[PDB]
């Protein structure tokens, strides 16, 4: 709110892949901090239901907006939703992403593509999209969901995943200057190993291992990427650009397993 | 209760007298934290104090102390905790920055440079390491810079050594201190306005400004800014990262690649 | 049997018939490397070979092949491994770098220089795969650049997206294909001076230069030599990396930082 | 030799700790090439031993100096012998290091002032020892031997000797701006896990419980090592400046070791 330190309050915030998972743990954060969220996915049902319980949290409006981002058309649509309904838009966090394996060896065009297509022209086209409105904000922000891996890591079977993760921040270190004139800083996340409904399929005992190769000793949250995400949004933020920020848990500064201290 | 509450954490400020650490000190204290700061001059103390008492409901105090003096830093922690209860965060930000050509630079002067920035790093972590640990959601934030870790610059090879050392440090006192629920980021500031900066004038600063993406200096608020939020309990997922606060100043390939 | 010694390995250059991809053949086949060079331009590829193969003992070919399209990777592998027994180097240079600003890309820009420039380096590598583990000692260089993993230059948000996209795949690679005993690096190119940079005059190439630490731009021949270093039995421990040849540019905070 | 790719043959060398491990390696490699190698290192035993070895590998001449680097004034006089007997100095090889241990929650004054001293300071002066002659040589060259520990990795008990390492990238970084006035080049290496005699001291079983964390399968060797400082060296290298460049075989690239593939 305002006369406080991270104020959001009245924000206007587009989150593509908004619906689950890390989106929707962005989602949520801005919710709570009173800004306007409108969240895009495919599921017109999870759309629904994520819009029904983000209204509930604050003071601001929130929407649901059917969205292939990986469809300039459909990301110009989703960003005039949010300027009908909002006045504006002064965030945009670049989130919709894949992560199917395929690996090296029998990688195919059709998978190669299909993840581009999402991963990396969903960033470009949804950062396009929302542009004249983030120009006009004069305090414009976009929020970039990579990965540690790509940037960072490797893991077999994810060569094409982490290529596109890659291309997110290369992108960036580029958006950064270009959007410098028009007050707007770009910034990434890269999330290393968060705890999401859909991982929790897998139970418990698989998600203890990969806890134990974390100096954390625990995956991490879809809030703590919308808390990193909503400091990056504020104006306290604005001296920071083209930064990729890793929410890991440490995950990947140990050596090896036997570097880890518990 | 707040999204990003810090009201009665407990902060230690390493050089938090002047400019950027002034910064940190500063934001801190708005936000209704308890504030030990520390410098050289007790006249430079005593102003600031006094200043930062006035922002917030939390406790400020200063404290005299050279970092480069293991013991010293023990007795800076040591008041932090009789005054405050504990510590919750410490900011090491005490810094140097004389020029030296590398091939003019004296054993006096790398040695010096080091027992400031670097010795002074290691030791304000120690000194505060138990009550960190007391605290259950410790922090410790290094003011690094894009200076060393990133780039060079001519006549501050030994100050960018030091600067890449606080990295090198954190990505294993990181792990060394996970299991204590403490994390371990860094800070690295580009062109920062301050106090000592101004006294080159107006046109030098322009000049600074138009190798700047974002076309003006930082302020040591936005340091601060940043230094608060890794401080946070929302924070908490997130070591071992070293963030430059810079405007975009080390993206462009050379002067031609900036936009205007 | 010499140290470095790459006489009968056999390679395959991407975009290998001007400019970067060049001179990456050139050092190959002076070291008596078999060659493959493969270009878009029947007369430019023809021209490429005829000089090529007056360098060493090796045998030179030359392929027509669009690396956009999976299909033709496969065929340019086919008649490497058919015309020299065996692949033990794919270096994946072939790029476009079209200009487009980001408030004006199209969906056609984006996808066209994605095809070539990231779909061209996984499906040279994909084609050449069986090869490389029949070598037993198989290469792959990537050429990637400065811009995109490490700077950034407005109206090429794209190909620094492609760039970086490269070494997000080499890292996975390098694990993905280290049980078959091939390393994956890649090599970050700054500022080279080629045939294409000259017809903008020497005005313009001094210009750059005076960014540069160096003071002047490298040259194709600076990146085959990485290259053939890589591609050496002797660095086969070294995967994964990114290096950049580049003359110290991208490491000086700004043009006030450069000493000359 | 002339004629030939990678040419070293009597460029003039000088490896500080290079009479055993990779020091060892890098002095061994250089000899081979037909270089002139000066090695230090602090005790005279070992210096003859190795100087006798390298001296039969090839055509340059090899000579041992005692030196210890975190001494400015011996250094100096390390950089003066290697004139005296070669002509001129083209390539310093800063690759003296130590690695205790101490945990940061009791490491003293004394250690961590102690690694300093050899690791910094002696990369330092032993550069400043030897610039003259780097100037003179017009092809000069500066490898400095880090590590990927403190650079990207960290590993409990090596907080000072990471600290130690990522400083010396630090000085490159400068280094190499500073000097390419005088056409000398400033890069360094990051040995991963190297295998060495003091290791072996382990035993078998240890080493391939770490070689099982590399994505290579093994761990490397000092000629590794030397190799890439050989390739550095060269006229060929010339435009290769303020890289680190790490020789681990993949070891910092898996997010964990369920991300190994064998
Ligand atoms: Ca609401
Ligand atoms: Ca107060
Ligand atoms: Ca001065
Ligand atoms: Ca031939
Ligand atoms: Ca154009
Ligand atoms: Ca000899
Ligand atoms: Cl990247
Ligand atoms: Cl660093
Ligand atoms: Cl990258
Ligand atoms: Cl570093």
């Amino acid at each position: 709110g305002p006369g406080s330190m991270f104020d959001l309050q009245g924000r206007s915030v587009v989150v593509t892949g908004g619906t689950k998972g890390i989106g929707r743990g962005i989602a949520t954060v801005f919710a709570r901090a009173g800004a306007n969220v409108a969240v895009a996915g495919r599921s017109t049902a999870d759309i629904d239901a994520c819009v029904a319980d983000l209204d509930q949290l604050g003071s601001g409006k929130v929407i649901g907006v059917q969205t292939d981002v990986s469809d300039r058309a459909q990301c110009d649509a989703l960003a005039g939703r949010a300027v009908e309904e909002f006045g504006g838009i002064d965030v945009v966090c670049a989130n919709a992403g894949v992560f199917p394996d395929a690996p090296l060896a029998t990688m195919t065009p059709e998978q190669l593509n299909g993840i581009f297509a999402v991963n990396v022209n969903g960033t470009f086209y949804a950062v396009q999209a929302c542009l004249d409105a983030l120009i006009a904000s004069g305090s414009g922000r976009v929020v970039l969901t990579s990965s540690i891996t790509g940037p960072i890591t490797g893991y077999p079977g994810w060569s094409h995943y982490g290529a596109t993760k890659a291309a997110q921040l290369g992108f960036m270190r580029t958006a950064a200057i270009e959007l410098a004139p028009h007050k707007i800083t770009v910034n990434a996340i890269m999330p290393g190993n968060i705890m999401t409904e859909g991982l929790l399929e897998n139970g418990e005992e698989y998600i203890a291992s990969m806890a134990r190769s974390i100096p954390a000793g625990a995956l991490g949250t879809p809030e703590d990427i919308g808390h990193l995400a909503a400091f990056l949004a504020t104006k306290e933020a604005g001296y920071i650009t083209g930064q990729a920020i890793a929410v890991d848990g440490g995950q990947v500064l140990p050596e090896s397993l036997d570097a880890i201290a518990t």
